[PDB]
């Protein structure tokens, strides 16, 4: 896991 990947299920979702 890391933000790079926690921050596109918010906010490139």
């Amino acid at each position: 896991k890391m933000v790079n990947e926690a921050l596109v299920r918010q906010g490139l979702a």
